[PDB]
């Protein structure tokens, strides 16, 4: 069903396919020749651990860029444009569409990795239905596996690679490489048959021993490049065979591209192939058009990709409210909320009108920050001059629908502090929310401001909107005031001070704007 | 297509299979220190023959024998009769049905390879059509592999058995027994999945260069155990595993026996096997069948069955004109026979009513000899006492429909001579043939009956339906057969008896139901 | 490649091509006076509608009559048999198995649109496999254009001529007879270097405003000669040129057409021409091959053959198992067949031996009747006086294999209805298709035959091969139809009592 999918892609794309065992075998010999596998040991005992910081995502690069400069088969970074041209105008709406499908389902499945997921004071049903989303993806009171400052820095670090598993067996099973490379010529076979499975792998292990080291039953989440999975060994083992249709031999380039997505197209309309609305692994679907779109320039499969900023949706453009797709990935996103914690919130614009929007828990340092074009132009030019200092141009670019389907959302029985409940109120009982319990904290305007420098110097680089000259009239210059800001410095302002916290994004950065 | 066949009958199968691959290995190791396999490279040599006499198959059947005494894992002469009980009464009627099919077609692919087919003198279609039947099924005038003295010795010495194989790919091929199980147990682990084809085998031989030995491009027709193919391969290979659903561990006992042929039943049912009736390689279908029918207790596929007698269909028996498929062998059968050749004639009964027809042909050696059935009782009893001295109880049991059957597929345009045409002439016009000319030679009574002795005494074992006690106008009298009247009255032209082995050109089995 | 084709064609039979400048607009002008353009405009209304029938069919070939009554470029009836002579023996051989593969084309194209294709309950991948097939030719559940109750009507009546495109772009569009002309010879300049396209047609119209009638798509399929497809105007186009060796221009006669042959086999054998055994649109060999062997006298292209009675394969014949190409068109007209629904099957003659075979489809009406020659005649000459009575003469022209090429092309899980089963149980199974359900109705043989006799009253001109008197032991008696016993049982169990062919009419006999 699933290797159905990969049996008739093979064929389309059997064209663009080819030997590489030679490039392979070429890249393993020189990892065995210059890799520290005392250090591939040391990663792979920091990927046990359940909680991981940035200490050891500093290891895991280290390691993935010293690999990257022994390998000959790497992929580089390259953007990617699509036309008419090849693919029809048919062919680019329904890649958009596929490709912000995907977005969703690779956001919710990777994402709450380092985001987190809060797992205290919740009932019982919302626990059984948090748990279960965590069993899938691989996955105080907020449980995560990377606690890092810059989540970034996690992507395209976890892919596997055939030459590092083939040097990684040889070294770490201490067996020679033909032995290696002759046991997954035979799980390659198996390959081309059926996908292979824990019994399959049992079998050759009597004439191949190395097989016992690789693990069967394991997911492919949550693991890197390193690791024994059923996927490394299997891909590993593909492009040991002479010929043929092996998809992970393929090779992408500008002049090539194009037709692949042609004739990715034409398979999942003969047989209905569809990217998934949950979060786990991949399908053969979703695993092929993730692993072209990533680059215009090298092996979606079997590169070296370590190399690669960015996503596959970034690192690819079609030219030509929130998506149910979009629905689900803020649903997720905000499952990182202590309903029961403190929490402040702070909008620009009026209550009827907003145009900035913010929401701030102080002591897990975790945030909600997101945009609107306004309605009222014309009273929006006057809080330009008088509050915000918003250009409306840069506006153009927020992604509608925002508004609502947050303060939907939101946490039932939380309570909300603000200061000044009047505007708050008339809009979360507007946004159909009258429930949400609000509290008046009724500072006065020099000591709601006591901390507005202090909160810009530290966190200046969290908001970019406020750009307009701000005015005071007695006129005179004043500092622009963000709603995030704003939260911060209401915060200080009951605190009597400010600590040093990095601070976590609710909402992913690609939703905020379009 | 029919990956599936043995996919699904796997499935279903399951609780008869079992772990043999230790018993194989045992066989095989028993082989290794005991067997000859300098004979088995004699045996070989054999096999690349085209023309094979009775040495050689003296030297397969003696090599098959010290095979046999080793290896522990044997099929027995159990003989199996069918019985309303696990099998429902549609179930047997579908089973006797499928056994006549398959009597059929491995009749029509195993046995031109004794009984010959003529080559020489024919239209170009009939030659193509023939040279066509030939290749479907893996194969003076006459073409035969085996040119032998009894075709009953043939039997069941062909199968391929996975110790056999083990032994021979581990001693032939001067590398470790150790070395040929890890190499068969990956291509077992393939064969889970699919039949493992051309670049399968290529691309294994990689790691296990023991496999470029087994041919690719090779059928499973027209070759011994001793080579080897891929079905060999690929059947040892389902043996190596300890697990699998594969068809080839399978025991059946008289205990089992019909719950697998109720398997097999639904299998077939829902998917919708069958018998094909085109000669040629097995299908899962038939090979399953065939295998399990033929002993009723022992190993189908992978047991020595070198000392097992009877076709498949004799071994295995339902208890509750020709058939379709009984006239396609019938017509195959026929091209044995050389259409340009001398050919005699002969009939016992009135030509109305006959019940002994013999044709000859006393070159090549080959006649056709069968039976019918009367209607005119009372006519027959006065033959039976003046001429052919046949016990009508001893005809019930005789195919009906094989006059008109044989006499319709008598080549157009045939030469036939006979003693006395006036008989023979209304016989063959009756049924559409006037288009065959008669020769009436001039033999009176006495010199027609010249050898008359002789040819009894060279050829009585052909023919047992003469038991009456014959008289003239009294004393008794030798019983007219129409076989040894055929081979007499050629002995009469001749002025000699010939001194040959003679061939038949029907299948044994069709003569009597 | 395939205007390399046309163009390779263009020189080899440049000497049997004229000029015809002068009656192409004469007929065109005799147009313009003499007939009326709202009946022109009803027929492209007619031609617009999703379905047709005999009343839209009648509005057209009466014009189809009226402008072939003006012309003076028309073509005549004339049949031509084919001798060795000028074509060599060789050359014969080649055309008649031609000739043979065009029928299956042309058939899998032409008939589906009478015939009808079923489109109901069916598989996806079948809807897939069926629907691809009606994007090629250009098309309860059975789906069909034309409803009518002689489909030999619609023989020759959607051919396009010059005069009558040039008479319909005066008059429809509004300009001058000369600005029709002047449009159409620029279109035409085109055509002796390239297949004019998309953009070809959009600069000409820039100057010939009068060209935005034409559709680039779509196609020269359904479309009748009073529309405006592409090549309409471009054959017109060609015939208003002088000289250049243009293929339009072709006239035959009965002295010439065996050279013209003999000129296109020569083409054919030097380019890598051939028949395409894929249903849709012409190439240019298919083209003149069938233009050509319609009729022995006129211009194959541009003449008047709407009064032209049977194909090309009918109309011109050589003189020296199914065929790979008759058994896809076979297999395409057992898709008109609803194997969803309540279906008969009755047979003559025993069933490892049938002479006449027959399945019938009520609620739709449709039916597939066809005849075997017996190989045991001792058992047919019996069931001749008993049974059928069919003449054993009568048998052997009905076309071999047919009976297990249909038995196999019938649909996968089908349920048929019988009287009895039995014998048709035997013969389902001897060709191994034992999936069909059977569901015997046994009636009581009095009952059986209750509406005999108005069967054959209703139905009789379907079948002619029973001829030989059939007795009871004795009296004579209604002999039985296979095809009769299947329309009689269906009123037996339906208390009372159209009908379309599942199988080609020029299939069932050779
Ligand atoms: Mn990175
Ligand atoms: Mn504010
Ligand atoms: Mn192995
Ligand atoms: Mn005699
Ligand atoms: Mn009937
Ligand atoms: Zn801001
Ligand atoms: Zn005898
Ligand atoms: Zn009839």
């Amino acid at each position: 069903k699933s290797f159905l999918w990969t049996q008739s892609l093979r064929r389309e794309l059997s064209g663009y396919c080819s030997n590489i065992k030679l490039q392979v075998v070429k890249d393993a010999q020189a990892l065995l020749h210059g890799l520290d596998f005392s250090e591939v040991s040391n990663v792979q005992r920091l990927m046990r651990k359940q909680r991981r910081d940035d200490s050891d995502l500093k290891r895991l690069r280290d390691l993935n860029q010293a690999v990257n400069n022994l390998v000959e088969l790497k992929s580089t970074q390259q953007k990617s444009v699509l036309r008419v041209g090849t693919l029809s105008s048919d062919d680019l709406l329904t890649l958009a569409a596929d490709l912000e499908k995907l977005k969703s389902k690779v956001t919710r499945t990777e994402r709450p990795l380092s985001s987190g997921v809060y797992m205290g004071n919740l009932s019982s049903q919302q626990l059984d239905q948090r748990r279960a989303l965590l069993n899938l993806i691989g996955m105080d009171g907020v449980v995560r596996v990377w606690d890092v400052k810059n989540a970034e820095l996690l992507n395209n670090q976890f892919g596997t690679m055939p030459s590092l598993t083939l040097a990684c067996l040889t070294k770490q099973g201490q067996v020679d490489l033909n032995d290696v490379v002759q046991a997954l010529t035979d799980l390659g076979l198996i390959y081309t048959a059926k996908y292979p499975n824990t019994s399959d792998l049992d079998r050759l292990t009597q004439s191949h021993p190395i097989l016992n080291m690789i693990d069967t039953k394991k997911s492919s989440l949550n693991i890197s490049g390193y690791n024994f999975s059923l996927g490394a060994a299997v891909k590993a083992g593909a492009c040991m065979l002479d010929g043929g249709n092996m998809l992970e031999t393929i090779k992408v380039s500008p002049q090539s591209m194009d037709g692949i997505l042609k004739s990715i197209l034409k398979v999942k309309r003969a047989l209905g192939m569809f990217v998934s609305d949950t979060p786990g692994e991949r399908n053969p679907y979703e695993n092929i058009l993730y692993k072209i779109c990533l680059s215009g320039d090298g092996w979606p499969y079997i590169a070296s990709r370590t190399s690669i900023v960015g996503r596959a949706w970034e690192n690819t453009v079609v030219d030509l409210g929130l998506t149910y797709s979009q629905l689900m990935t803020l649903k997720d996103a905000m499952l990182q909320l202590d309903p029961n914690a403190k929490t402040w919130m702070d909008i620009e614009g009026r209550p009827e009108d907003p145009v900035e929007v913010a929401l701030y828990q102080p002591i897990s340092g975790c945030y909600i920050h997101f945009f609107r074009e306004p309605t009222d132009l014309k009273q929006f030019k006057q809080d330009a001059k008088y509050s915000h200092g918003i250009d409306i141009a840069d506006l153009f670019a927020a992604q509608p629908g925002l508004t609502s389907a947050v303060i939907e959302a939101l946490p039932r029985n939380m309570v909300i502090t603000c200061q000044g409940s009047e505007d708050i109120k008339k809009l979360l009982e507007s946004q159909g929310r009258k429930d949400i319990k609000l509290i008046d904290i009724a500072l006065s305007k020099i000591d709601s401001r006591k901390f507005e420098n202090a909160v810009w110097d530290q966190y200046k680089d969290l908001c970019h909107m406020h750009t307009g000259v701000v005015v005071e009239k007695k006129k005179e210059e004043i500092t622009p005031h963000c709603a995030l800001m704003d939260c911060i410095m209401f915060d200080a302002a009951v605190s009597g001070g400010l600590n040093t916290l990095v601070l976590r994004a609710v909402l992913p950065r690609d939703m905020v704007f379009r």
